[PDB]
């Protein structure tokens, strides 16, 4: 079982519904989260939603008997009331996501579930070192988003529409071979717009400085491995 | 969707979260360490069978309660500082006990030796010494006329250093749970079972009322209400799961 799917599984484990009839995997990507939902609930009762067509084609390939749709979550609403709105590692990219989440709950039937997970990594050395490399190099002109709200803001936003709200924060640990391994990992986690802004011809110098900073920030354990942290916030709400 | 909702007991949330990460389909000789009145033990017997789990505790009154509730399950008295199973274990499960055992990390590494290959050590410990609840205990103690009367968990990397050599894999994670609370008094009531007792005892009977009053004021100041007026108490907890080499 993949360490990459651990947050999705931990989120789903907290969904209190024994059965789902109109469930959605929001920001489904290539169908890894969606397959977790279909495994639990059935292939015919989950619809994956995403804004990226290439994601939807991969998801549809992986799950040939499951429905998929293209939409922007900033405004999306289901055709009928949902009993499950599940969204693993998407809402960090949605502006004003708390308001979006509150509005989504109006799209749930009574007893329906909203379940959301978001990375909380902006203050981890991986992300701090991105700004440092950007601001400290000869490409710094190219560089001339928001923190996650505290748990209490999720209660304030969602409690008025919910019979139950549960919020928790977990810091997972992933041993990594070396600094190069962390840098490679983080290409899928936010390094990519930094490299884009720095420029193709600066790619090597940027990555070199960034790796040095990673090596400095993540000291080796006794076995030489580095310990990368993944802080993540989880919210589960049951609609009144 | 209302008819399909199924809520689990919130009081066993961390024990359940811990157990969910135990990669054993079957257990033949498992132990619930610091079993207490058998809440954790029943999670284990629910999953693996009443016959394959033994609860261990140093408190006789606890074991009696657990034995009454699980009458077909084994229970033994021991101090975890020194205890080893009389036969190799395939599961050593310990929810919210090891914070009370001196030099627990040394104890855990030694306990790995008592696991068979592929066996599992699973541990959860509270990590709330730096929470406002516990800080306010020190401020109350140091600030009152009783002032004269008056260990953090190691980082995840230390758990890897101690246990990885004896393991095919180790998993460490840290979770902050949030508990909405009615009011400041309900937080005070909670921590009377969560670390306030050594204070209070140290302060003396004559100072109990005054200590508690000041402590409550500090709690009221330290926990801002949510929009609905409820307070939000955090529970930081450390989880460690190791699979024997
Ligand atoms: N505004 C938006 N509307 C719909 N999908 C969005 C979106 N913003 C980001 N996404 C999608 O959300 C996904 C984030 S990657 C996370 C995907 C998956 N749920 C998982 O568990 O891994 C990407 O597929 C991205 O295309
Ligand atoms: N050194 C020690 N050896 C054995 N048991 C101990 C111990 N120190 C504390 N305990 C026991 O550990 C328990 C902690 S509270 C009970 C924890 C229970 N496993 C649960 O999931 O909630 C108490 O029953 C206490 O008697």
């Amino acid at each position: 079982e993949d360490e990459r799917t651990r947050p999705a599984r931990d989120l789903l484990a907290q969904v209190p519904l024994e059965r789902v009839l109109n469930g959605y995997d929001l920001g489904c990507g290539p169908g890894n989260s969606t397959e977790l939902l279909t495994d639990r609930y059935g292939v015919n009762v989950i619809t994956g939603i995403d804004s990226d067509d290439d994601m939807l084609e991969k998801a549809a390939d992986r799950l040939p008997n499951t429905n998929f749709g293209k939409a922007d979550l900033a405004t999306w609403k289901p055709a009928q009331k949902a009993d499950l709105l599940y969204a693993n590692a998407v809402f960090q990219w949605v502006p004003d996501h708390l308001a979006v989440l509150s509005q989504l709950m109006d799209q749930l039937e009574s007893g329906g579930v909203l379940a959301v997970q978001m990375p909380d990594n902006l203050q981890e050395p991986t992300h701090i070192a991105m700004h440092e490399t950007a601001d400290g190099g000869p490409w710094k002109d190219a560089f001339s988003r928001k923190p996650l709200p505290p748990p209490s803001d999720y209660f304030n936003a969602l409690s008025p529409k919910s019979s139950r709200v549960d919020v928790w924060h977990t810091v997972y640990n992933h041993p990594m071979k070396d600094a190069d391994s962390i840098v490679e990992w983080v290409k899928g986690t936010g390094l990519r717009p930094y490299l884009a802004a720095a420029g193709e011809e600066n790619r090597e110098a940027f990555l070199a400085d960034y790796t040095r900073r990673i090596a400095a920030a993540y000291p080796p354990m006794a076995d030489g491995r580095l310990l990368l942290r993944f802080p993540r916030l989880f919210v589960v709400a049951v609609k009144k």
